[PDB]
């Protein structure tokens, strides 16, 4: 029971922490998917306003 | 763990039955030592008083 309690107890401290670790993660891709999320708006976004500026000037010369 | 305790669990409770199965026999070989004890110095006592007896016999056909 001892034997197994160290197993236990190594079990329950390394999964309490892995619980640590899955929040971690999760706000680890909290940013990520955030960012990602921020990018592909914000890179979507400015690409056509380059376009709305390109177009214009493509009017202006053509 | 729980596979585990309850075997510790059922051995303790076996071996507390065991414990008074070697005490049935302790308690019982007390009275039973001491109670031969008794019957051999009466068998001594005894065939000391057949030897007496012996010796009674012929003293009165003496």
């Amino acid at each position: 029971i001892d034997e197994l309690t160290t197993r236990k107890c190594s079990v329950d401290a390394r999964l309490q922490a892995e619980n640590e670790r899955a929040e971690r993660q999760d706000r680890g891709l909290k940013e990520a998917e955030t960012t990602y999320a921020k990018l592909v708006e914000s890179q979507k976004t400015l690409v056509d306003f380059v376009r709305k500026e390109y177009e214009d000037t493509k009017h202006q010369k053509y």
